[PDB]
């Protein structure tokens, strides 16, 4: 159990219910994860019609348990150790000079499937800013996510800044503050100030008529040799 549950290719299910400035929407995703290789392959669909925000702004919200960990650090993998009961993942995403997403998700196994279920509330967005104005490019940069223990709630925190490319060559910053807490009541592995590195590629299914996002991710864990 724990890391043993990720030994092969694991089916994934993602469900997001969103409300941004009162615009409600839903997203459903399906695909597979291979933690041994740090590989994720997912396809997301907006089931309610058109997405009212850019797909990229939802990437980080839409399963860090799939990171590839080198064998010595595996005893610091909070995310797999909390499995299969899972963890709660909460974020405040503050878009620079624009609005804020508040997210609460539960990540856990439902049988053989790793499930990420999310509620997202977005507030204070500008009607013709980069988000509601859809001025973000359909691409994604690579980011490191620095993970620190928070042994008071028996979990981890992370702070990181996502850089979204804007169609005019500027970069829309999305400041992320993240908290994860186990759902189960037992002890879990806590990290020694490590980081997760992620790389993402966004594309489109040519046969798909619905508003959608195909996503391929690498994700790997690594210790901080120095700053
Ligand atoms: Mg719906
Ligand atoms: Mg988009
Ligand atoms: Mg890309
Ligand atoms: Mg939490």
């Amino acid at each position: 159990k724990g890391e043993e549950l990720f030994t092969g290719v694991v089916p994934i299910l993602v469900e997001l219910d969103g409300d941004v400035n009162g615009h409600k929407f839903s997203v459903r995703g399906e695909g597979e994860g291979d933690a041994t290789n740090g590989k994720l392959t997912l396809k997301f669909i907006c089931t309610t019609g058109k997405l009212p925000v850019p797909w990229p702004t939802l990437v980080t919200t839409l399963v860090q348990c799939f990171s590839r960990f080198p064998d010595h650090m595996k005893r610091h993998d909070f995310f797999k150790s909390a499995m299969p009961e899972g963890y709660v993942q909460e974020r405040t995403i503050s878009f620079k000079d624009d609005g804020t997403y508040k997210t609460r998700a539960e990540v856990k196994f439902e049988g053989d499937t790793l499930v990420n279920r999310i509620e997202l509330k977005g507030i204070d967005f500008k009607e013709d800013g980069n988000i509601l104005g859809h001025k973000l490019e359909y691409n994604f940069n690579s980011h490191n996510v620095y993970i620190t223990a928070d042994k008071q709630k028996n979990g981890i925190k992370a702070n990181f800044k996502i850089r979204h490319n804007v169609e005019d060559g500027s970069v829309q910053l999305a400041d992320h503050y993240q908290q994860n807490t186990p759902i189960g009541d037992g002890p879990v592995l806590l990290p020694d100030n490590h980081y997760l590195s992620t790389q993402s590629v966004l594309s489109k299914d040519p046969n798909e008529k619905r508003d959608h996002m195909v996503l391929l991710e690498f994700v790997t864990a690594a210790g901080i040799t120095h700053g």
